[PDB]
Parts: C-alpha cells; structure tokens; sequence
C-alpha cells in the first residue's frame, strides 16, 4: 500500500507557507515538486563527483560518464525500450518534439503530405508541426474533440490517407486528463505507413508506460514533471528510425571527424543527437527521480491518485455553478470554471488561501477555443496530495462563489 | 588581493581523492568545479521555492518568475549588455551558436555568400556554420594560424569581401589560450556590413567582458565553465538584430496566439527564442555563479591566474622534451605534448598521480591538424589552482619522461 504521509515527508517544499497560510500545491501538471532524494543526488554529484563527460580519460570524467549512461539505461528500462541506445537526452518534451520535427520531419514529409495532430494538443505538440508544414508545404490535420473531452475517433477515416506521414498525439491531456487509446490509434496509423510520435509528458508519472507494447515510433516526456530536475527530458525513437535520422544540433560530441577541407562526419545514434556538454546535473537528478518513482511503484501511485481523484470529483459535486471539463475517468488534473467568474480571479482567491492551482490556457489555446472559453482553472492531484487539500479546494470554491456571486 | 586558500574552501570537490591520492583538478577548461554557494542556491530553490515559471498566478510561480528574470538582468550586467532583453537563455555555447545559425543564418546567408571562421575554433563554432553553408549554398572561409597559435591576421583582406555575411570567431582558444583581437576584427567585419558572433566560452571566467565595448553582434558562453551548473548558458544579441530574428524552437511560452485555422503568432524577443519549460534550476545556479565570481572580482581572478600561469610556464622549462603549443601570453590553459609519447598515455600517468588534465583533440580537430598531431595534453590553471599543484604536474611529467623515455 501507499502511505502519502511518508511520501510527503520526502518533499521539503510541501512544508512551505504561502501568504501566511500552509501551501496546498495543486499544480504538479505544470511542474512537479522534487524529493530531497532527487535534490541531494544532483547536489552530491556536484559536491563530490563533478567532471566533464565523454571526452577525457581521468577518473572523475570516466566515473561521471558511467553515471550518465547508466541513467540512459535506467530510463530505457523505465519506459521498456528495447535498447538504451534508443533514448536521446533533450531539454524536455518541447525540444524532443522539435528535434523529431526537424531531423525526421524535414526528410520524410514532402509537399502535399499531411500530418495529423489533435485539437487537445499542448503547444509543444502543435507549433513544431506547423513550422514543419510551412517549411515543406504539407497540411496539418486535426482530430476534433467531443464535448466530454475525448477524441472524435470516427473522423480518422477522413484524416488518414496514403499521404499521411505522421500522427502526433498526446498520451494524456495536460488539461482534461483524457487518456487516448494509443495502442489502437498506432495500429491504424501504421496500416497507412505513418509513424506516431506520442507526447507522454503527462503520462509517465501516473502509471507504467511500455513503448514496445504501444509500438510508438517516438515518445517524449520531461524530467521536471516526473518529480525531477528542470532542463532534462527523454526522447525515445525506434532503433531503425533513429539510425536513419540526420543530426539536428551540430557541434562537439556528435562528430566522428571535423575537417575544414573535407567536411564533417557524424557519430552513431543516440550520441549524434546530443551536441555540446550535456546537462549532467539534470541527468543525475532525472536518474534519482526514476529511482524514487520506481521505489514507490507506479501501480501504487496510480491507485492512490485514482482514489484521490474520485474523492475530489465526489466532493466538488457540492460546489455551486462549478463547470468541469473533460471525461469522468480523467487522470491527474481537474479542469474547471466557477460560474461566470474568470479563472484568473478564481485562481487569485485560491492562491490567497494558499492553494496553488493553474489558470489560463495551459498552452492549449485550441482546446480553450473548442470549449468557447478563454481560460480555465486546473487543479492537479498528484501522489503527494491529500484529502485534506481537496477539502480546502472545495471550501475555497464555495467561499469564492458566496463572496463573488 | 586574492586568497586562493579561502576560495578553495568554497569548493567541496577539491577535497576529493582520486586513485588513493589527493585530486589536482587541472581541467576546468572542459568544465569547472562549482562552489557550494552555487550548488546550495539551486538546492535551496528546489527545496523551498520551486514552481513552474511565467504562466500561472500563484505565489511560488510569481516568485520563481521574478528570480528567473532577475538572473537575466544580472547576466546582462555581467557582460555589460545595454538591455537584459538582449539575452536569451540556452543550454550552453553550442545551442546558442545553433540558434543563431538557424534563426539568423537561414534568413541572412544566401547562396554565393561566405562566412569566415578560424582554424582554432571549437567544433561548436564550426559544425553549425558547415550545416548552414550546406543548407544555403555558401562558402565557409578560414582564418589560418601562425606557428605561435595566433591568427594570420594578414589573410583577412583576401577572406573579407562584399559577400561576407558573418564572422564567427573565438574570444579565447579552449586549446592554446590565445586571445584574439576582437575589437579590431569586429571593426573590420563591420566595414563590410558583416556581423560578428563571438564564442566567449573561455573568456567570461578569466577577465571582465563588455559586449558594448566589443560591439559584437552575438556573444555566447556556458554556465558550467563559469563555476556554474550544467544545462544553462547565455546568448547575447544586439536588440536590433534580435527583434528581426524568427523563432527557432516552437512550442509553449514563445507564442502570442495558437490557432489551428488561422496559424500562430510569436511573442516579442528574448521570450520568442525560449520554448517550453526553462531550466529554472540551472538559471538560479548560473545566477549564484555570477554573484560568486563578481564577489571575488574578475580583475583579482585575472591577476591570480596570470601569476600562476607565469609560475607554471617557468617551472615547465625544467621538463625534458616538453613541447608547448600556443602563445606566450596564453590565458587559462597550457597545451603540451611530452616527447614522442602519446597524450592519452601521458594523461593516464597524470591521472594515476591524481592529476586531472585533458587529453585528445579538445573538440578542435582542425587545430590538431594544423600542428600535425592527433592529440595534445591540456592543463587548466584556474582561480582555485595552486603553485603546489603546478609542482605536481611538473614532477609528474619528469617522472613520466624518466619512466617512458
Ligand atoms: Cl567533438
Ligand atoms: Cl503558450
């Protein structure tokens, strides 16, 4: 079983006070807090083992290089990639999507082709493909939404055709909490010889993830939402695709040879896509993050979070004029608006109670447009959140409605 | 005055033992050690103040956003940029050069144009321009070297012409320690209407740097060589150039509006070049790094390092068959080879004494080719290094020559 009290004891931020009152951090979907196991792992690496990696033969450099590639191996096992050489270190989901869109997109998407995204995508999974479609002269098609925050799956027959090069789709919606039927969609996209990039930024922290079972071609997530440091993320690519992709960033540690008269040659995959000094501090911290999350066990986290989510949805039923967005089985987040009050105002009042929720468009303006609102509130319910905090959210919304209605 | 003993007391790694023996870290040019002021600043941010930045109205998010943009202001003052809005956060020198090469290069370098780099450049300042010249059909010209590791400045008349769009030049050579006459070269390049990108990865830690006085158009350096965290760096661009450059990475926090039917619009400069979640942990640590280096005072560091360098060059005179590369007034590093022994072997013996030096090509293969060697040894002498450690280097080379000659 899961003991949220013991978990919270690992997170020094959770003892913080905001505005005189004790913090209720309900915004892990924007970024997650970090346990001192993660913070100290990075700190102790800087304190005792720091060196440049890959180049260099001295001891610290060799031991730091070992640490880095061990984290690549642990990450590849976390998402059940066949090989650690299928994982590329990136700054996060957004750089990972940009890397695919340039390295792979530019050499596999011709004028007259089409790419499919969905109306619920984060901006990280829209703007790169808009840029690619503009560069090559292709069309960006959109899987539309149902009122309940699920995909209109019946539109796929009209979006997919022989010219469909790529489907880029989210695993879990950072706003609605919808989880998309990735296995079956990837089957369909593969029947047309299309690849699938999966945005898994909001999945990898809520339940186990198996990229061999999904058969996705690319998968991306971010360290800082997995209870880890900022400035680090993972891009997974099928070995056969990755070996064919050209470099994106150029510089040191991705060349084989540099000549000013006979040109330059690239090293083999993963390392060909990693230019300059890696974020070694971030990688070490991400590795601790994977160790920490695996020790609690994702299936235990999934259960605790599923029960907290149920408790919340049940309690919110007693908030007047509350509008929820998204499906009943949402993961991680609750998207809502309070009567006719603007979300910015509702969020301000909740922050005044010391409750941190997200407000605005959540880098998903097309989703806001579909629901014909400018903004929503989003509350995250993560493995370190409590029924007590759910109650403070509910009371607070009640008080806001009384005060402002 | 400078007190290297008190400085070293800030650096927990310097107490490390390697191979049973006490560490002599002579490889800060590859990456620098970090003081606990830097390590703890990042750690305390994760521990007490962590949130997502820019989006969000709650307290932690607003205070984290303040911290981030204050570091942008402190960085802009460190290099004497006119405006903090002229600085872009990047992963380091290599991403910063790639950003200019794509965002600015692709829209200002046409087929038939030429770009000038130098033979002493790091790979970060070669491979991006080779990629750009291949994309657009331009020519990469090279300022050649003199035997002493300085530029053959008399070749500039034949390299510069009306078609010269850009000079990309290093401030200090990561290998030879040469410092290039940037002020005068930028004058010349500006007379032809060419812009200058300066690679300052090896300058900003050795003496003050003033981008208004240099009149450079772009400048780049890396956090981890400035006694700071990995995964963070600064790209400086003149306000007028930066406002004209198009985005590079696309995603959240660089849009103004995202529409799936009317396209997307970009936000204003700096922020248009920063997609997704920033490396907030890195930025906080870089900010502490700038605070720490400014407290010692760059001119004090420059003096201590200049005297240590003189002491070393003087002592190395008593090493038989030692070949040095580079000018007499080198900054930061000493590049050498021991008799006919391969640098990898010499570095292995020094690491066995617990002395960490760099060996190989130092991501500067064209420089190795000019000196008709495959590799060199490089020893860094930074503000926390001692005359005692110089002696261990000298003794060690002597012992290596006796043993292996
Ligand atoms: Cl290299
Ligand atoms: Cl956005």
């Amino acid at each position: 079983i899961f003991s949220v009290d013991k978990v919270r004891a690992d997170f020094p931020v959770l003892s913080r006070e905001v505005n005189g009152l004790p913090l209720a951090y309900l915004d892990s979907a924007a970024s997650a807090q970090k346990p001192s196991q993660v913070i100290d792992a990075e700190a102790e690496f800087y304190r005792h083992g720091y060196a440049a990696v890959h180049r260099g033969i001295h001891t610290l450099s060799a031991q730091a290089t070992e640490k880095m590639e061990n984290v690549r191996k642990r990450a590849s096992l976390f998402i059940n990639a066949r090989s650690a050489e299928e994982l590329v270190f990136v700054r996060g989901t957004t750089e990972g999507i940009n890397l695919v869109a340039n390295s792979w997109g530019n050499s596999n998407v011709r004028a007259g082709d089409n790419i499919i995204i969905s109306q619920m995508e984060h901006h990280a999974n829209i703007v790169p493909w808009q840029m690619l479609c503009a560069r090559v002269g292709a069309e960006l098609r959109v899987i539309p939404l149902n009122p309940d925050g699920t995909l209109q799956l019946e539109t796929l027959p009209t979006l997919f055709d022989e010219k469909t090069r790529l489907l880029a789709i989210t695993h879990v919606s950072n706003v609605l909490g919808t989880e998309n039927p990735l296995a079956e969609m990837i089957t369909l996209a593969h029947q047309h010889g299309a690849k699938v990039l999966v945005d898994g930024a909001q999945a990898v922290m809520h339940h186990p993830v198996d990229v061999q079972a999904l058969d996705c071609d690319f998968y991306v997530f971010s360290g800082h939402k997995l209870y880890g440091p900022t400035g680090i993320g993972i891009l997974y690519v099928k070995e056969a695709l990755l070996q064919e992709m050209p470099p994106w960033e150029g510089g040191g540690s991705m060349i084989a040879t540099v000549s000013l008269s006979e040109g330059t040659t690239w090293t083999k995959a993963p390392w060909r896509f990693e230019a300059g000094t890696p974020n070694t501090g971030g990688i070490i911290g991400l590795g601790a993050a994977l160790e920490y999350v695996s020790a609690l066990g994702l299936n235990n986290i999934a259960e605790y979070e599923q029960n907290l989510m149920h408790y919340a949805l049940s309690q919110l039923e007693s908030v007047p004029d509350l509008t929820l967005y998204g499906p009943q089985n949402r993961l991680g987040v609750i998207a809502f608006n309070l009567g006719k009050h603007h979300a910015y105002d509702v969020g301000s009042f909740l922050d005044n109670y010391g409750i941190a929720v997200a407000t605005g468009h959540h880098c998903a303006m097309p989703l806001m447009a579909y629901y014909n609102v400018p903004a929503m509130c989003r509350a995250s319910l993560a493995m370190y959140n409590t029924h007590e905090e759910v109650d403070r959210l509910v009371t607070g919304l009640q008080r806001i409605h009384r005060l402002l209605g």
